[PDB]
């Protein structure tokens, strides 16, 4: 037989980061 | 013959945008 | 046949939190 195929895609990636801080 | 299973999960995506900038 | 190769790489994550306020 041949090669399976490429499995399920990886999960969802984390969030990001916070952004910046508002201005004054 | 039976192709093979499907392979393993992806990678973990990779971590979102940074949010927005807060408030004033 | 052999297993596949991994899958995908997952979605990029969501967008971060807000970020903190500025001062006053």
């Amino acid at each position: 037989g041949p090669p399976g195929p490429p499995g399920p895609p990886g999960k969802l990636g984390p969030p990001g980061p916070p952004g910046p801080p508002g201005p004054p």
